[PDB]
């Protein structure tokens, strides 16, 4: 089935993965090196074993193609995946008035969480509504909307790579310099996350656009469903706007690893059947991706298993 | 054998490449996304059943290792790899004067090769022994030696990605952003060859030290032999300057391609059956790699087949 090679993946980690200690103090299973790869016109990979939701891979992907890292945009969209790096800016503030030194005490205490959600909702509004506030604490700063469209120039300028490449594809489709990168040398030593999603490059032969990512750094129960789906939905996206038909998405991976806490959950998944895959329907008659909105991308017949809840 | 996942690239796309035409319009059967991995611990992989020069190899990566983009260190190495990229930016020179409009016509006409030979060691001396000429024609700029060891930050001042990252592998050995990348986006957009080795990334797991490498386009019959040696040739130095032992090398392709020149030669190599693979000795008393010498680098048993001979 289309998402076989993930549960392969899994399975390969499981049955020889090395342990491995990790910047995070849980444990991980972990391996080096690894290549999937997804025929993206046999359907489209979000996983059914486990429920993805696309509204959320979605808004998040149009987030990334307008150049934004405000997480305002997001928040609009009942999207909260980018929550707690804008909220870590805030309880450090200066400025700031309310006990959070927080993601380590989620579940560590229940009583955290009345008063985590209260002090997160009490921001997520706050971002929502009062502009200031907004620019300040609910911007990213370099996150994959600036290194994709506004990369920070060494003259001061801003790089549009992302829409480069895609004038490339369109004039050049067969070079292989159609590349995209998100790691600055000049960033990655001090910034919150150098980026997981380090490269993807493009590619075009007879007809059909590709696209491989190279990930560093791969949770592979929590971040591996989203970031295939995002990925093969950014490929699909740029054949439309290109007019190309769709052929690969090929996931490449460093470290591909299962943290410790996710074992349980990773063999319960096992045991699901996966399910005849989606199908997306890009809008026909709109082309200008980085003028996409949510009602120009549909997923025809998602039919997940229930999510699996799990120790981020 | 170790060599083997060579052979395999190169019959696969034999097999099931498909045609593709590029920037060179010479012709290419051309694969997207491959990955072959080669075990360090159980030998080198330089190729046996073709003569890929180690001599060249480790000239050259000494000329990385040492921050150098000038012609000149490699031409005193009898190391003539990059030479025509310089000659170039002295053909078109102001104040040239002696006509080279000149790698199109190398085989195109033997009376060339007379008098491009000629006009071209006329140049090398000069670089050789002319430091003015050596200083403005012989050095290269962007290429790896830049990249990896004075990468052109955006204030003005110059980051040592390479040395620093050997720096977080003796410190943090187990962090998945051990990256070192090649690709400049500021850049690649004019410049002569936007790089193909593009990142790569270490990792350490009890006791091994691997590297893989993502390398957006390979000429798999002339560029694939050093470039799998040159990168296993890294991943052994910083093994070594790490007291690490060595894992993997893992190599990662986005468009691997055979000139439609290179057939013939290709099927004549697959004839060939490998011999066991040679042995590396690292200079066991030395260890700051980027004060490495060609005498600190020494191949056991290297017993190749032939060279053949390729329109490049
Ligand atoms: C799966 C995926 C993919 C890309 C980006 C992200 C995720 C994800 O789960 N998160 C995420 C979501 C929620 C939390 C929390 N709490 C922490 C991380 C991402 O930022
Ligand atoms: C194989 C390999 C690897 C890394 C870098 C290089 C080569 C190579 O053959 N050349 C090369 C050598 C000679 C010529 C010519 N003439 C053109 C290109 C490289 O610059
Ligand atoms: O889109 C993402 C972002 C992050 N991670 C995970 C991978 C690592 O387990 C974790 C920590 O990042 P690093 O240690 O690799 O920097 O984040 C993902 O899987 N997918
Ligand atoms: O170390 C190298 C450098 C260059 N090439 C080849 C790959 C391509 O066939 C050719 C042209 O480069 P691009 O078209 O990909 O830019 O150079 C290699 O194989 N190995």
């Amino acid at each position: 089935m289309l998402e076989q090679p993930y549960l392969d993946l899994a399975k390969k980690v499981l049955d020889e993965g090395h342990f491995k200690p990790d910047r995070t103090h849980t444990g991980t299973y972990s391996i080096f090196g690894h290549q999937m790869r997804f025929d993206l016109s046999k359907g489209f990979p979000l996983l059914t074993t486990k429920k993805v939701p696309f509204g959320l891979i979605k808004s998040e992907l149009l987030w990334f193609l307008h150049g934004d890292t405000n997480i305002r945009f997001l928040l609009q969209h009942r999207n909260h995946i980018w929550d707690e790096w804008a909220f870590e800016k805030w309880v450090k503030s200066d400025e700031y008035h309310g006990d959070m030194t927080f993601g380590h005490r989620s579940q560590k205490d229940p009583e955290f969480a009345a008063v985590y959600h209260e002090e997160m909702a009490k921001f997520d509004d706050r971002v929502l509504h009062d502009d200031a506030f907004a620019a300040k604490y609910g911007d990213l700063g370099l996150v994959y909307g600036s290194q994709w469209r506004a990369w920070h120039t060494s003259k001061g300028d801003t790089i549009d790579q992302l829409g480069d490449v895609i004038e490339q594809i369109k004039t050049h489709p067969y070079s292989r310099r159609l590349i995209v990168s998100a790691w600055n040398p000049e960033d990655v030593p001090t910034m919150a996350l150098p980026p997981c999603h380090t490269l993807y490059q493009f590619y075009v032969n007879d007809g059909k656009l590709s696209l491989q990512l190279y990930q560093r750094s791969a949770d592979i129960f929590l971040g591996v469903p989203f970031n295939i789906a995002s990925y093969a939905l950014l490929t699909h996206l740029v054949a439309h706007e290109c007019g190309l038909e769709v052929g690969e998405f090929i996931h490449t991976f460093g470290d591909a690893h299962l943290y410790v806490n996710h074992l349980d959950q990773i063999k319960e998944q096992l045991s699901r059947t996966p399910r005849p895959a989606p199908t997306l329907q890009l809008n026909p008659d709109k082309h200008d991706i980085f003028d996409f909105d949510m009602k120009d991308i549909k997923l025809l017949n998602y039919d997940p298993y229930p999510a699996i809840k799990a120790p981020v």
